[PDB]
């Protein structure tokens, strides 16, 4: 049919690369969030006590990060803009698609070396991955850094991927109750513009949407910047509760389970 | 319904007692479709090599394969179908793990450069999925030793950290080798149908694992062979990917749209 023993058969694909088009749904995997906005704009803050030393330690050191985050962005001394706004998300967003990656892999590694049945973890640690790396594509399009922060991305990525490597290795459990507290802020963070927009207090000027973002999400043809925050925030609340559910089945001993997650697509 | 609603829940934790173990989710919906008598005629082929680089590869195919067919004694003694099915159990637990450095390597470059990556992950991804797969079909028909059990702990890490390293220096070097692999697989995978059809191997196993059924998608009449058909299918998709893969690299092409993404659909 489309794809059979022919091609297989052949050598090399090396005479067609430039006779592809770059289609931007090629972008990503078939897996695509596809929240309906109106819903999604009920989406809240929430927080979840921290259940004994591990899980405030990842609590207290995030809430630290963001101080110093907070600072040294020098997001903290001036309006809430479009600038300092795309810039700081930008640049979290660098650091928000690997813990995804490093999980994903690492039961991965076990699976395999132990022969074991991984019960659907895996995939949707590599779409969180997907996901936030497209949430980047996207920002990469409203606005290019500058050379000074390109920099500080590429340092961040190196310090980045050694804490997340190791640590997901020394307790899976701190990690995924890490990052489930770096997706609380998250939704804070898009919710409280989402508030600027409402309120005013922020006049968006990029309300087209770029292409890469329009399809993944399937958006409409002019929907506004406000509706890309939506589900942007939508995303990553998502990605709240898995990773502490991720957590607290790590805290019950389950990081061997069936993955919940699974089950709800159309169940 | 995944509404605002179960976005703004703490936790699932509590939900797990209820949800099944649906073998159809241990994989991704990205399942290879082959129909089994076009597949049938796979063949065995042979891409001739142009660096130093593609001859290193070639050569530590080569020896890696001598090496392990000897201390695997699976040369000679009279081929039996308990030493197919080990073997690949074995080889699909390597097999599984540079196609996941692959995507992970690419991956994060995308984020640091924050740079299109056209279609790349997903593939060097499912690839490693797709080879994970074997293994947990495989181990349906035969649960390893424990002399197994240990070589495989100790080879995933010499293997992945020489795959990381490799990775970081000669991208090229990798997708080749891994090419080089599979022209292997599919001619071990044929040499065992060929086997079967002259009757020299007869297959006790033909409960094809239900997780094989549901990811490759077969009756449940599909005999042993079907199942060894398919894989080696796939195997010869990855010969061919990790091959165009290795010529891309060699001709700065890295960065070009990733070609496979438009043979799953129709024309160009
Ligand atoms: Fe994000
Ligand atoms: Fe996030
Ligand atoms: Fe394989
Ligand atoms: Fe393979
Ligand atoms: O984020
Ligand atoms: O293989």
């Amino acid at each position: 049919p489309v794809w059979g023993h022919t091609q297989l058969n052949r050598l090399s694909f090396l005479e067609t690369v430039p006779v592809v088009p770059l289609r931007v749904s090629d972008e990503s995997s078939e897996d695509r969030p596809t929240w309906s906005l109106p819903d999604i704009e009920n989406v809240a803050i929430t927080h979840k006590k921290p259940n004994g030393l591990v899980d405030t330690l990842a609590y207290r050191s995030v809430r630290t990060c963001r101080w110093l985050f907070d600072t040294f962005s020098l997001y903290r001394f001036g309006s809430i803009t479009e600038s300092k706004v795309i810039s700081r998300c930008l640049f979290l967003e660098t650091v928000a698609g690997v813990p995804g990656m490093v999980g994903g892999m690492l039961r991965h590694l076990s699976s395999l070396r132990y022969m074991t049945r991984d019960k659907g973890w895996i995939n949707t640690l590599l779409v969180e991955a997907e996901n936030e790396r497209m949430h980047l594509m996207t920002f990469i399009e409203l606005r290019q850094p500058g050379l000074p922060l390109r920099v500080s991305i590429i340092i961040t990525q190196a310090i980045m991927y050694l804490f997340l490597l190791v640590a997901y290795v020394i307790s899976p459990r701190f990690v995924h109750r890490f990052v489930g507290y770096l997706e609380e802020e998250a939704v804070i963070t898009y919710t409280g513009v989402m508030r600027a927009i409402d309120e005013g207090r922020l006049r968006p000027t990029k309300n087209d949407v770029p292409e890469v973002a329009r399809v993944y999400w399937n958006l409409s043809k002019n929907a506004t910047f406000r509706d890309l925050i939506n589900v942007i925030r939508a995303d990553e609340a998502e990605h709240r509760v898995v990773n502490h559910t991720f957590a607290d089945m790590h805290e019950k001993r389950l990081q061997n389970s069936v993955n919940p997650f699974v089950v709800l697509k159309k169940n």
